[PDB]
């Protein structure tokens, strides 16, 4: 048997071009179109999330949430040179789904992956992982660690003034808790950018939150 996860690996291994990134999101879009809905960023916000790495340039971003490495592939590929993504997933399967997607995608020299829950690396980040501080942050794990996750970076020192959080699903399934804290609080200025759930006319949207210092 297989699973979703591996259909559309395969579709990719299969069907996309080797070493062309654009093409492999293109494939995983098709496949999910056409065939099965899968939680991908997708198209549509991805052009949004485009948009937030283009306007920030950030030279260490962390991904919250890797799943099969669809937007692990459609953010390194704005990435400079020398820049990182640092991709953090919990389940073992999706973390190898994604090194074989971020690998075939000709992306592999940009991506770290790192296997294990977001709230358990966080604190690691610094020590093992060589980090400093964060210049960006896309949320987009399961919306009930957006908060404690964001108390959590702040907390190890991780922000700084400027870096930039992008969270996913904010209306669609929704991250309420984390909406109000960011919002609310005056340690970040916030911008909604309202679109449409991956694959469908559902209305969703993303938060941009920007860090102001503590
Ligand atoms: C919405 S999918 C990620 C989609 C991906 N960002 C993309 O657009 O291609 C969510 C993922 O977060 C993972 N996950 C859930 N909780 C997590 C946690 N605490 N830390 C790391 N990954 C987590 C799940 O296993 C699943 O792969
Ligand atoms: O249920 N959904 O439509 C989604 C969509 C998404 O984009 C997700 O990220 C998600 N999730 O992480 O649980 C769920
Ligand atoms: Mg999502």
């Amino acid at each position: 048997g297989d699973t979703k996860e591996q259909r559309i690996l395969n579709h990719v291994l299969q069907h996309a071009e080797p070493g062309n990134a654009q093409s492999v999101l293109e494939a995983i879009d098709t496949y999910c179109e056409q065939k099965e809905w899968a939680m991908n960023v997708g198209d549509k916000k991805g052009k949004i999330v485009d948009a937030v790495i283009q306007e920030h340039q950030p030279s260490v971003l962390l991904e919250l949430g890797a799943y099969c490495g669809y937007s692990a592939v459609r953010m390194a590929r704005l990435l400079s040179p020398g820049a990182r993504l640092i991709t953090i997933e919990i389940n073992p399967d999706c973390a190898a789904i994604t090194q074989r997607m971020v690998d075939f995608a000709g992306m592999k020299d940009k991506v770290t992956l790192v296997v294990g829950a977001s709230q358990d690396i966080i604190p690691q980040l610094k020590k093992k992982y060589d980090v400093d501080t964060l210049d960006m942050v896309f949320l987009d794990h399961w919306k009930d660690r957006y908060l404690p996750d964001t108390l959590l970076l702040e907390e190890c020192g991780l922000l700084r003034k400027g870096t930039v959080l992008l969270a996913d699903n904010v209306i669609c399934p929704g991250a309420p808790d984390f909406l109000a804290h960011v919002r609310g609080s005056s340690c970040f200025e916030c911008t909604h950018y309202q679109s449409f759930l991956e694959y469908r006319e559902v209305v969703d949207g993303l938060e941009k939150a920007i860090y102001k210092g503590p």
